[PDB]
Formats: C-alpha cells, structure tokens, sequence
C-alpha cells in the first residue's frame, strides 16, 4: 500500500504469513526478516509496517519511516501504533488445548505412552473425574473460558485470580493470600496468567512448593510467570510428577535444556496461542489502509 | 449374601473391586479367580455370582450354582440373569477420551512428541478447528454424545449411523450407501459402533480404503468392528497416517503385535470405557440381594 511490510519472528512460519498477506492485498510488498540478525533485503526507507514477535535488539531502528506496529499475538520502538491481532477464537482454540493438556495429565497417557514403548499394557486404578482436582491459575477472558469448560467434563475445577470472580461451577479463589491454600489443594494446575510486573516469577520456588507433591503442571501462560529454574528443580526433585510446557523463557527451547529429554515432561512449542494467517491478514491489511488514510487502526494497544 | 462372588477379568484389577465390593457389603465373600485359568480357591458349589469380562471357556461350568452374572462393562452360560454395569456417567468419561484423542490428532501432537524425542523445535502450518473434518462412525448413546461435544470445539463435525439422526450442529450420514461419502470427507474417524453380526469388521480393508490418504483413526468401539489385519496394513502403507487404539481383537494386546512399536500409533489399555469399581459396586450388592429375595434384578441384559 505505496510501502513495504517486514515480518519477524523466531516462532512463527514467514512464507505462510506472506502468502495469506499478498493473497488478501495483491502485490503488498512483503519482506521476511531473517531469524536471529534480522536481516532483511531490499530498501528499508521503504518499510513501513513491521509484524513481529520479539525482534532482535535495535530491529526498528532499520526503518525510519515505519507507521505502524503489528504483534503477532521498548528502547528503540518508535513513536508509532501498536496493534495486537484480535482473532474471535483464540479463547476457543486456546481453552480446547488446555483441555486436552488437562485430559492428557486426569488419564495418566505419560505413563501408558512409556508403556507402549515397554511393550505392556498397563492397569491404573480407576477414578472419577469428580475425584480430580484442577486448578487454574488465572481467571481472564481465556481463563475464565478454560475453567468453564473444565467444569463440563465433570472435574472438580477451582480458579484463582487476584480479584473476586464468580463462574459457574467452579470453585473461585481470589488474593495473594489464597494462593498458597489454592495450589495445595490442586492435584492438576493450568497456568493461564497475563505477564505483568506482577505475575512475574509469580510461580517461584515458594509458590511451587505449596502444590501437593505429584502435582501435574501446565505452563500456556508465558514462561516467565514461571520461575524455569525452580520448575526443573521441582521436576528433578518428584515434587512435581509431570508437566506439559508450551511457553518457556527463552524460545525456541534451546538445545541444552534439561526439558526436552525429560520422559515425563512433554513439550509444545508455543500451539496453545498460535496466530493463523489466513484469519488474521485481513486485519492487517485493513489497518495498513486505515494508517495509509489517516484513520485510526483497529485493535491499538 | 448366604454366598460367594468370583470376579474375573484379564482387564481389570480383582483386587480394587474386591476392595468396593467389601466396602458397600461388609463379610461378602469375593473370590479373585486367576486370569488365563480362571483358577478360584475355595468350594465352588459356595459361589453364586459372578462378575466378568471374557472368561475362559468353560468358565461358568466350575458353578453349578450360580444365580446372577455380571458383565464388567454363549455355549457354557447358564440359564440366570445377565446383568451389565449401569454408569449414569460413562457417557461422559467416553466423550471426554473421545475429544482428548480428536484433539491430540487435530493439533499434530504425534508430531511434536516425536521432535521433542529429537530435541527440536517444529514448525507446522496453523489450521482453524473449523478446516478440520471429524467423522464420529457410529451415533448411538456414546456417539451422539461425543459428537455434539465435538461440534462445540467448532471442528467441521460429521457423524455417521445405520438409522436417520438429527444432531444439532453435527453433520449427519446415513445408510450403508452413505458410507463411502461419509468416510471420505473425514480427515479424522472416531469408531464408535456398538458390536453386532451388522457392524462386526464393517471396517475393512474396503471401508478403509474410502478414507483419504493421511486420514487420522481412532478406535473406541470393540476391535473387532474393525479388522485388525487391514488397519495394520493401512498404516503401514501409509494410507492411514497415525491412530489411537483403545481396544483390539486379543486384549490385552499380544507382545508380538506390530502395533506396539509403532511410533504412529498410541496404543491405550481400554481407557475409554472403564468401570469404576466404586461407583459400581453399589448396583452390584443390590442385585445380589434382590436375586436373593426374589426380586428382578436392576440392569439385566
């Protein structure tokens, strides 16, 4: 739209994006930013709009004439909008996954998973789902949405949040202070936190202790509302009996990380949140036009 | 109850349903026959119920005066009340493992099981619920149930039956004639076909063939509605691409299967359908002493 859009991201499929971007705006001059440097060909004067997760340390200051920002889900940030992607569905795409992670744990699949590698077949004792006990941690619009629909599967589901919230059926704690009694009592528990200087390393060495040991955890928040250390910690140590992570501190997952060759722990890169091309181009496009006329862009943060 | 109950099951765990059994009945005499001979000590003209799964042929010979059977769930029976566990909830229990597996397949979890076994981080291409075609084969109590829950994940949701249903946000086959079209238009199948003469190895190597090639499938039915021999082949052709097997024609499910090692597949040990020894052992008790008071008897089949 008589300029260039750059995208980046380390976790995020460039190509993809481009197609749906150039299908929706034909001929929208789309250039990927390469991962890790940032390198991208092409007149950067000409760049306008920028469609990032976590770029590289001083990436905006490629482009001096960039209008607008776009977050695929601040030292050298310009003085430009900020947009985030409104997709109508995440919070169903988002609380289906956390019910498959929490099926995953209530069934005990890493055990009969171990089992079919063993060549065994393997007897558990049965149990109710009401004898489950799931906590999520988090009650925004994608928690509250989670433990709704944990409580149609008949577990008994509790939620904590920092204020009062009532949701019907499910056991709703709120403060600080009720933190430490809602972990003892959750058998399975759903980190779905927002990232804020307050929920920071929220779930550090402390508040992990208070869960019951064999706990089941799930990370689909941000890694860092997550103490990482103390979670591999609580891993090594049995405190914590098995976990699904989908978020972590540093992504992709480097390497040497203790979590990929644990048995019991299973890791997901980033599936629960995934933004979707084909549904979020039209968005953008809409808001490179709207920035283009001088029109205020859909979706500001 | 003036008698003794022998349990066998080379499924089950004897010793949990002795443990209900004697809960809801104080100084009722269960008897654990062994699996494989059905092997039971004590005086066997002293047994008069029996509650089991499979048991060897011959099996009831050993109890001349047995009044009640009870099925965990004909040339040697005899001529007394058949009775099957009523679990008001195992309509539930089923739906919820139904979606668990269509979830696991829909989001590609096989896939990245496999790359974190590989220590890396997996790139796929971002697909809506509503992109993802699931066929539930068979709309009986447990189908219908299973796929009305589907269809609230918003997955483009069809279901298949013998006889006309009206589900609501489910699309609907009928008929033999139906079932090719059916088939084909499923990227992921749930088998959930109650067993008879009519659907006994209606999944055969012809059936099979009508899914599309990289079809995902899932088995939760009875092994024997679908033909083993042909499902192994399919995989290994690569016409079926990856499965969730939760029954099997021999169960437990024979060391020297191909089925075991098969990084594809997951095979579960009848997880779907479980009873509960403590939710059932109620109804069991009762029959027992209705059967001794002359009474009919609840659930008989």
């Amino acid at each position: 739209a008589s300029g260039a859009l750059v995208f980046y991201s380390a976790v995020d499929i460039g190509q993809d994006w481009k197609s749906a971007l150039q299908a929706a705006h034909p001929g929208l001059d789309v250039r990927i930013a390469r991962a890790g440097d940032g390198h991208v060909e092409g007149d950067p004067e000409e760049v306008r709009y920028a469609l990032v997760w976590k770029p590289p340390h001083g990436f905006f200051a490629r482009f001096p004439n960039l209008k607008l920002v776009i977050n695929l889900g601040r030292d050298d940030l310009p003085d430009v909008p900020v947009t985030r992607l409104s997709d109508p569905n995440m919070s169903q795409m988002m609380a289906s996954f956390v019910l498959f992670c929490v099926l995953r744990h209530a069934r005990d699949i890493p055990t009969f998973e171990r089992a079919q590698r063993e060549g065994r077949w393997h007897y558990v004792h049965p149990r109710t789902a009401a004898e489950i006990r799931v906590g999520v941690l988090g009650l925004g619009d994608l928690g509250a949405a989670a433990a709704l629909e944990l409580a149609r599967h008949g577990f008994d589901v509790r939620g904590w949040s920092r204020t009062p919230k009532a949701l019907e059926g499910v056991s709703c704690f709120h403060g600080l202070e009720a933190l430490p009694g809602f972990l003892a009592g959750s058998e399975i528990v759903v980190v779905m936190l927002p990232l804020t200087p307050e929920t920071r390393g929220l779930m550090n060495a402390e508040r992990l202790a208070h869960l019951p040991r064999g706990a089941k955890f799930i990370n689909v928040a941000r890694g860092p509302v997550v103490d990482e250390a103390a979670l591999i910690a609580a891993l090594r140590s049995g405190h914590i009996a098995e976990a699904t992570l989908d978020v972590f501190e540093v992504e992709p997952l480097p390497v040497g990380s203790p979590l990929w060759a644990m048995d019991n722990v299973l890791v997901t890169p980033h599936l629960a949140s995934i933004a979707i091309p084909r549904t979020a181009a039209p968005q953008i496009v809409e808001n490179i036009r709207r920035i283009e006329a001088g029109e205020p862009v859909l979706n500001q943060v």
